[PDB]
């Protein structure tokens, strides 16, 4: 499609975090969000770089299905907030999920296993 027209806007206001996983991959990606602006917007987005149509990638939040017109605002997300949601496709056979190409982020984590027995 067309992707660069942008007008001119620079604040955190209403932009929140909203944290992408990978499911066929496992991968991490964190980028900014608006919680006005639809879910496909973002969408749209990886569909094209991964090269693989949207009709095929969804996504899900909470165990449940975010629809394209759907936007977080109308799940119950606020301005200036975390959130963590999974990314993945009905058909990998057909059209499978790839990493991302341009930018190199990372990320942490810790998690605490069981003591002994006795």
């Amino acid at each position: 499609g067309s992707s660069g027209s942008s007008g001119q806007e620079s604040v955190e206001d209403s932009l929140a975090t909203v944290k992408v996983v990978l499911i066929p991959v496992g991968q991490e990606i964190v980028i900014p969000f608006k919680v006005d602006t639809i879910l496909k917007y973002l969408k749209d987005h990886f569909s094209h770089l991964l090269g693989i149509p949207h009709s095929v990638l969804q996504i899900r939040y909470s165990g449940k299905i975010l629809k394209n017109n759907e936007t977080l605002v109308q799940h119950g997300v606020k301005p200036q907030e975390i959130v963590q949601v999974e990314i993945f496709s009905t058909n990998p056979d057909l059209y499978p999920v790839r990493r991302i190409d341009g930018l190199t982020d990372v990320s942490q984590i810790i998690t605490v296993s069981g003591p002994s027995s006795g």
